[PDB]
């Protein structure tokens, strides 16, 4: 029952001129990340899990970023750093062509409780 | 209504070295912007839409930047954080060929009233 | 108004230093006159209204560090910074591009006391 | 001594973020007492601990686990970046592969 | 005075991270104050002390060193960025060279 500890949530990329967010994935203790999000988060992918590990492949049931960093900020949370990268894997074995990827994430810590 | 929430202003990328922002974008709680910009906001692309729910789709009449940062100033938003991510997207089905584009984004948060 | 906002910035591109021409200043044009005084450089905005926001501001020297300085000594903090890279093609019937980087640092002040 | 920096970081079913491996850089002294025994030192080993490495790295791979340990200890996170480089594939071609390296800072001030 | 900004830095490029030099800059006087003895002047000779540079180095390779070095000296690292710059091999060539740039931002408050 550990009430701190860092929580970060991301998006990979690729009207219109908009942003556009297919995804919104979370991190970091299990635990953690029931507590803020609740019945909006989908463990399916990472499913029967102890609630003190780490995990990397939860995600949200809604899409809009700022409604995932309201959540967060009622709970304690605070953003304390982000960042953007890109990732590029060859098309096929026999080829110079690549995907181009960028990830998007956001960090949030929680201090210990008084 | 909540007064506390998080804000992002953004825009797409690229009198030619200076910079360039053809349009400013607005995320976040529908109510939170109209309370910010008012009169400056435009919701065409996102209309009749309730107060409490949550777009990416609103953009601001004028295009200078630090403008926007200053009416967050003035009704207590501070900048928490900022990124820069790149994107690109196949042209034609049967080509390599691609279009990048940029987005530069900043965000605002604002803590509950006292 | 006393508060608010300040943007410099410069754009990319003896070898491996880091390579600045030009620095660029945005922002309420009363709050980047008062910083930088004499060494703001007007000639791409000139005639503009002291309550009126530019971004087409620049400095007559070269060292970004003298200039988060300047914008030290009148009460302002850097609070973000970011750096972007844009792509346009070089003409119209090719896919051959050229690409330029931005990095800006944003400053602010808060009212006064 | 007890205060300075430290810096974790990775170079990067599918739709999620692949960290093959978190390194950590800084006084070997440091991270020692940070991570203990999760600490690998297997590239750089036999170093005086008051030296400076760049090339430990860790025995499990989440990342916020790493930042819960840092933050037990009175470290906080200062900074966070990343980075691409590109490497001709050979000697004759213009091809070439990228990596990204995401860099995350932590610090901690000196002791009462 | 003895308040002031100072940005270190890299140019990049096994698995790990490589750092070929690290570049100092700010202002003259405030970078010998911090790093000393350890600091490369050869590439920015016969300044004055209270004049401005971008083309100082550093002696090592460990940035964490240069972290710790300006945190005793009173300095907190207030942002960080990497950028990306391109350029043409040759006069009539689409081939091009990629360089990445990454910096960190220090500053220190007047004194009491």
């Amino acid at each position: 029952d550990r009430k701190w500890g860092f929580i970060t949530v991301g998006y990979r990329g690729s009207d219109a001129k908009f942003r556009r967010v297919p995804r919104i994935l979370v991190c970091g203790r299990i635990s953690l990340a029931k507590e803020v999000f609740g019945e909006t988060l989908n463990e399916s992918r990472d499913p029967d899990r102890a609630p003190e590990r780490y995990t990397s492949r939860f995600y949200l049931k809604f899409k809009h970023l700022e409604r995932a960093f309201d959540m967060l900020s009622e709970c304690g949370f605070h953003m304390v750093a982000c960042n953007s990268s890109v990732t590029a894997s060859f098309i096929n074995q026999y080829t110079d062509d690549k995907i181009w990827s960028s990830y998007t994430e956001y960090v949030f810590y929680r201090e210990p409780s008084r």
